[PDB]
């Protein structure tokens, strides 16, 4: 039941008023931060997130950062941060998927404004 690339771009951007070309571009692990603040507000330290990452350092702690929030709100999931920051198709949209299905089940309806979450850090 995997959405394609498209729909799953189309998912993203909306939801969080990105602009990703790329399953790709995922790997900067900052998408997935702000996600997890618009389920579990507090549960991620939004301040510490690089929303437009360019090297893998910076993926490497927006990961960090997620691993984090995930552990603190009982999530069960390895992140397999070290081959997602490689910024390759397979691993970046296998992920996507399985945290989509997750998003899903968790979202309980709660105001979020993802362009205000971005501001003022």
């Amino acid at each position: 039941d995997n959405l394609s690339r498209h729909d799953m771009l189309a998912w993203i951007n909306e939801s969080l008023q990105l602009n990703l070309t790329k399953i790709e571009q995922l790997c900067s692990g900052a998408a997935y931060c702000q996600f997890m603040d618009m389920l579990f507000p507090g549960s991620i330290a939004l301040k510490k997130v690089k929303f437009q990452a360019k090297l893998e350092h910076e993926y490497i702690q927006n990961f960090k950062i997620l691993q984090a929030g995930f552990k603190r709100m009982g999530v069960d999931k390895i992140i397999p941060v070290d081959k997602l920051v490689k910024g390759k198709f397979q691993d970046n949209f296998e992920f996507v998927q399985w945290f989509k299905k997750f998003f899903d089940a968790n979202y309980d309806g709660k105001d979020y404004d993802p362009v205000a979450a971005r501001q003022g850090q």
